[PDB]
């Protein structure tokens, strides 16, 4: 395959260094990332530097954090809670 | 006591039938009143519930809203690799049925 970024809204051809880690795609394997995407990734805030004007934005029922909803690269950043909304994945780790 | 596991709703009784609602995270289904789950199987469980909520999308292939973050809606599409989220009609339609 091509190998691209694999944040859809920048889709660059070519990286400085080696393509980055990213998030876990549908079938396992882990996104390719550019410098640029991949660094947001690492620093944990990739959805609010490069999706701010997507819909989907929720708030963690437990904090202040603002959670990007039916996205594949903050899919494993929270849970679903049974009543509705969902919380981070660090006030998860803190309640069970 | 048996009760609506829609908290909006919570009836205590039920016409004809419970019907069967969205799996839980346990695994199970939730057991719907027959008004609740009626909204549920005609996928509009959430717009006719949660439409003043945070967390609403668009199918990235047609015009259907999706409630997204939201354990009711979450068999009701599938997460795009491209950061968006598509219908479960439009998901048959390209393949992608998990
Ligand atoms: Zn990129
Ligand atoms: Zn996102
Ligand atoms: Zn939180
Ligand atoms: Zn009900
Ligand atoms: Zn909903
Ligand atoms: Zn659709």
């Amino acid at each position: 395959a091509i190998k691209v970024c694999m944040n859809a809204l920048c889709g660059a051809a070519s990286t400085s260094g080696e393509w980055k880690k990213g998030w876990p795609m549908r079938s396992g394997d882990l996104a390719s990332l550019c410098d640029k995407c991949g660094c947001a990734y690492e620093q944990s805030i990739f959805c609010e530097v490069f999706h701010a004007k997507e819909s989907g934005w929720r708030e963690c029922n437990s904090c202040d954090k603002r959670l990007h909803c039916g996205c594949i690269a903050s899919r494993f950043m929270m849970e679903l809670l049974e009543n509705g909304g969902v919380t981070c994945i660090s006030c998860a780790k803190k309640s069970g």
